[PDB]
């Protein structure tokens, strides 16, 4: 048949993708922009299709409930048809892998921490053997399954930690976390993303670091739903940005070209 | 029909594979060890296949010959049915990925320079700025077609350098790389992948060192042929050993516990 627009399933989420200023005056594709928003058009622009990008309806990346076997987010979105393509820090991860195709890695990163300068912290393993400085994570997603499924001893024992803590060490989005760690004087690290860490700490007003290592490595995917014709292009596109220069050029633009935070 | 026993095809490159000292007294794949010995061994576990460990007959990664279209190395193995899976320090890249399919990354690496200890160089555009210290890659592979096809200024005039540069400067080899560094009395500076850069800083006798960021981000995967029914497990195998922590084990056995340079 004709060609047809792709439906493009993302998330609001800084500095991936935000509604403009001045959105109010604009319509269509125009009213947002961030890496994710710069992506799609590239992504569009080699592969030759054209595209609507739409927002999650549910607000989640995607994961699967274990008593209806139903999945939501972003995930749930193409499985059940709703979307052509996801285009989002959507992490790549075996359980997503089964369901619904991945491109090859647009960003690698890990779970890392973020604290509030002058935090006595430098690894997870410094977290996992106190409690005065609490710590967490969002309560979606795949750091927080991170360390609900992890085996790893430090990570478990920092899930035990994590699940009991009083009040609730978990947040609902980025800018609660951070702004939890911005509040806290100290006693509170949030454990996320590192890409996301490195945002925040070039903006104002410059109270945030990343410490230590990250505590694993893993890679943001483009996904489709499973055996989609799209997959092949679009995962060729992601491999000749990346080779052409043009996904480390992106991640400048979002991150350090117009940092808060000096030189 | 009946399960068989699969076909991997490898590259002796340590520390990724290696015949073992006592290689005469042993048979078959118990000749070998490495990492992707060891990465070989875990994947068939998983997987719940038998396999039989070769070396590729031509000692290349792969790729295609402009005039006679013929793949070479691995990948050359793959495509026309010599192998069944490639295990390596093979880089995904969009050339190889239109016709050979890859898991997801199992390592995260970069181009990097390789100086020994003392010589004045701290970036690619350092060196690019200069001939006093040569500088050049291994005459084939994954390396070397960056700089060919670069189309960024300063690779770009790179190439344009190590093209033109005497004697030559590039080398068969990484051994030969290597030894190149530590007998220049500082003027070669040797451009290679991250990881083997970080594995051979902790060999003796300790006088390299990997200097300044990567010149880029990209991945190794397992290959296998193009549309193989082998290819859904073996991603999803490379996934799970990343989320059990199990390949941050193993760089950690083959790079750094054994490490020659100190603690
Ligand atoms: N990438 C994750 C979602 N996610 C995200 C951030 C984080 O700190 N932890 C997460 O789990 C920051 O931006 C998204 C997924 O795919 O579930
Ligand atoms: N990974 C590359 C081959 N390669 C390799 C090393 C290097 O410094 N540069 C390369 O090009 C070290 O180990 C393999 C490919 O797939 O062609
Ligand atoms: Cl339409
Ligand atoms: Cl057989
Ligand atoms: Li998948
Ligand atoms: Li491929």
């Amino acid at each position: 048949g004709a060609n047809k627009t792709v439906v493009v399933t993302t998330i609001l989420e800084s500095p991936y993708v935000m509604m403009k200023k001045n959105h109010e005056m604009l319509e269509g594709n125009e009213r947002y922009e961030g890496y994710c928003v710069d992506l799609a058009a590239e992504i569009a622009k080699h592969c030759g299709f054209k595209y609507k990008l739409t927002i999650v309806g549910d607000g989640k990346y995607g994961a699967r409930d274990a008593d209806t076997k139903i999945w939501n987010g972003m995930v749930g979105e193409l499985v059940y048809g709703k979307a052509d393509i996801a285009i989002a820090p959507l992490t790549i991860t075996l359980v997503r892998e089964e369901v619904i195709d991945f491109s090859k890695p647009f960003m690698s990163l890990g779970i890392s921490i973020m604290i509030k300068k002058g935090t006595p912290i430098e690894s997870a393993e410094d977290l996992s053997k106190q409690t005065e400085i609490a710590y967490g994570t969002l309560d979606s997603g795949s750091t927080k399954e991170f360390f609900r499924r992890s085996k790893i001893a430090v990570f478990d024992k920092m899930w035990t930690y994590m699940r009991s803590a009083e009040p609730s060490v978990f947040v609902r989005t980025t800018a609660e976390g951070v702004a939890r760690v911005r509040k806290s004087k100290g006693k509170y690290a949030y454990l996320l993303e590192s890409t996301m860490n490195e945002y925040i700490e070039q903006r104002k007003p410059c109270d945030t670091m990343k410490v230590g290592g990250n505590l694993d490595s893993k890679g943001y995917g483009i996904a489709t739903p499973k055996g989609s014709s799209l997959g092949n292009a679009v995962n060729l596109a992601v491999l000749k940005l990346n080779e052409q220069g043009l996904l480390d050029k992106l991640k400048n633009k979002w991150w350090y070209d117009k940092g808060e935070c000096g030189s």
